[PDB]
Order: C-alpha cells, then sequence, then structure tokens
C-alpha cells in the first residue's frame, strides 16, 4: 500500500486499539476509488483465530444504511412513496395517533418519539402490532428526531411489503447480490461460521440476540471487503448498473431534516464538508427538534456521510466524502465509544484529503 496510507492508518489505529482495549479490528480505506485493508488482533480470543479480510463482524446500526437504500430502491421501483401514510401498508394499525405518520417519519426517526428499543417481550407479528397500536407519541409528527430501532425498523418491514418478498429476500436480491456483497448476511449460514468473529462485552464472548425488527435495524454481518465495496457503491452510485438501486442509493443520501449541523438521510447521516470532529452513544436518549428541508436536498457531494453502529459486543463505523472519492470502514469486536471512532476516522481521512 502507499506508505502515506500505511502510516496514517497504523499511527492512528494502533493507539486506538491500545486505549480502548479492542480485541480485534479490521479497517478499509477507500482512496481514489481503490480499497486498502488492514487487520489486527483476534476474531476469537479463546480459539486464537485472527481477524482477516474474511472475518464477519456484526455491523450493528450500520445495518440501517442497507435498510435506507433498500427503501430507496423500493421508492424508485414505484412500490412505495415516502409521503404515504404508514397505514397504507399496515391497515391493521388503526389507533388514531398514527394519522399523519408517514413512511418518511418512520425512516428518519421523526414519527413523534418511537422508542429506541422494541421490547424483548415483542416477538410475534401480533405482538408487534399491539406494540405500535399502544405506543403514545410524545410529540406531533415531524417535529423532533429521536434515534430509534423501532422507527426505521418498521419502515424496513413495511417498505418491502408491496414486493411480496421477505425483508431478507428483498435485501439479498435487490442490494447484496447486485453489488456483489457475497459475504454479507442477515443470518450467518453454517458454512460461514468459521469466519464469524465473537463480540466481547465485559470480557465475555457474545453474539447479537434475536429480536423483533433486528434484520431491519441492526442485524447485518459483513466482512471488511464487502463493507469497502458498500462504501464504494455509495461514493459512486452512477457506476451501479441496476437503475432502481442507483436511484435508491441517491435517495438515501438526500437531506430530509436538519438538526444542528447534521442532516438526516435514509440510514445515512450527513454534514457539510469541511467539518471538524467536535461537530461530528454516551447519551441513552437525545430528543432534538428538527427543521424540515422542503423539498429534500439531493445528495451533496461535499458531505461527510456516515453511520455508527453497535451491538453488545461490536462497534462499527463508516464514513465517506463523495467529492474526494474517499472513505473508511472501521469494524471492531468491542462496542467502544463513538467519539473515539469519529476522531480516528477524521484523523485518517483528513490526512488523505
Amino acid at each position: 500500500a502507499p506508505q502515506q496510507i500505511n502510516d496514517i492508518v497504523h499511527r492512528t489505529i494502533t493507539p486506538l486499539i491500545e486505549q480502548q482495549k479492542i480485541p480485534g479490528m479490521a479497517v478499509a480505506v477507500i482512496y481514489q476509488g481503490k480499497p486498502y485493508y488492514f487487520t489486527w488482533g483476534y476474531a476469537d480470543i479463546a480459539k486464537k483465530q485472527p481477524v482477516t479480510q474474511q472475518t464477519l463482524f456484526e455491523l450493528g446500526s450500520v445495518s440501517k444504511t442497507f435498510t435506507g437504500v433498500l427503501g430507496g430502491d423500493a421508492i424508485a421501483r414505484g412500490e412505495i412513496k415516502l409521503s404515504d401514510p404508514t397505514t397504507k401498508y399496515w391497515p391493521e394499525l388503526t389507533a388514531k395517533q398514527w394519522n399523519g405518520i408517514t413512511l418518511l417519519h418512520l425512516a428518519t426517526y421523526t414519527a413523534g418519539g418511537l422508542p429506541l428499543q422494541v421490547p424483548d417481550e415483542v416477538k410475534s407479528s401480533s405482538d408487534l402490532l399491539r406494540f405500535y397500536q399502544n405506543w403514545q407519541p410524545a410529540w406531533a409528527p415531524g417535529t423532533q428526531r429521536l434515534y430509534a430501532h423501532s422507527s426505521i425498523g418498521l419502515f424496513g418491514a413495511l417498505a418491502v411489503k408491496p414486493s411480496g418478498l421477505s425483508f431478507e429476500q428483498a435485501m439479498q436480491t435487490r442490494v447484496f447480490q447486485p453489488l456483489k456483497l457475497n459475504h454479507t448476511w442477515i443470518n450467518v449460514p453454517p458454512a460461514e461460521e468459521k469466519n464469524y468473529a465473537w463480540g466481547y462485552r465485559e470480557g465475555k464472548a457474545v453474539h447479537v440476540s434475536p429480536g423483533a425488527l433486528d434484520a431491519e435495524a441492526y442485524g447485518v454481518k459483513s466482512t471488511i471487503e464487502d463493507m469497502a465495496r458498500w462504501v464504494q457503491s455509495n461514493l459512486k452510485p452512477l457506476d451501479i448498473n441496476e437503475k432502481t438501486l442507483q436511484q435508491g442509493i441517491q435517495l438515501a443520501q438526500s437531506r430530509y431534516w436538519q438538526t444542528g449541523d447534521m442532516y438526516q438521510g435514509l440510514g445515512w447521516e450527513m454534514l457539510d464538508w469541511p467539518v471538524n470532529p467536535d461537530s461530528i452513544n454516551k447519551i441513552a436518549l437525545a430528543a432534538r427538534p428538527v427543521k424540515a428541508i422542503t423539498p429534500p436536498t439531493p445528495a451533496v457531494r461535499a458531505s461527510w456521510v456516515h453511520k455508527t453502529g453497535a451491538t453488545g459486543g461490536f462497534g462499527s463505523y463508516v464514513a465517506f466524502i463523495p467529492e474526494k472519492e474517499l472513505g473508511i470502514v472501521m469494524l471492531a469486536n468491542k462496542n467502544y465509544p463513538n467519539p473515539a471512532r469519529v476522531d480516528a476516522a477524521w484523523q485518517i481521512l483528513n490526512a488523505l484529503q
């Protein structure tokens, strides 16, 4: 690899691993359209399995970027519209608090305070309906943003209904396969378990537990190679041959709402570039008023586009700058502080800017 990339990556990630006591980590830097890979440590401490370019990590909420793009693809196909009422796709959701709540609100966490977590008790399709029917919004729709797995999770489930496919089948056929993400999974097959890293929490090896809307909100597992390919696809959507997918990627990077210096896309979050680290998980719940961008701004090339993701034992981060054809993916099997992720990513991309 070019020595500049080698050096900034190693000088930034080594101290990170030491300070955060990360057991294993993979990093991909996309520079001028080409990916460069780096790995450290262990995928499985007890079995002494090293992290390799083929190791599967739990992406956690970085999964929301796949959901946002799958939703965008469905919009492009004319299957759904973000302006459609949630009830158009779930007529059984008859409680009155849902009048006025659109798919856009679900996709962008602006429905009025849907909670971060779907309760553990919610398992069956009937349990889920009961949960949403009983939910009482704290606010009118489209007034405040409260990041939530239950909001974009529902968006993902509803967005694939017109297709007739399960969320997983839709994601495989419409996003994973076309982009050749052949080692990206919602459910890790037995044949691939040898590559599935263990996550570590309080020193214990752990994997994400099954949960309602998990696939849609935080359940994707992937390798550093596939994630580099995902970043490349999002950096240059016009190179994608599938028309509705190219469009869906573009829609996921449109700016729908603004809170402070941040703009909410579908899954992706964006800030104008240049940006310094302070503007870009220590807070369990952060309610913020949002300003609608009427109409949404199409994907801005000069943007820092990113998403953090976690599961109990994993910490992921993806950021890219379209205008510079520059990006980075940091996958780790410890859920370490988000600021440390952003500070390292910024240190690396700014140096290569």
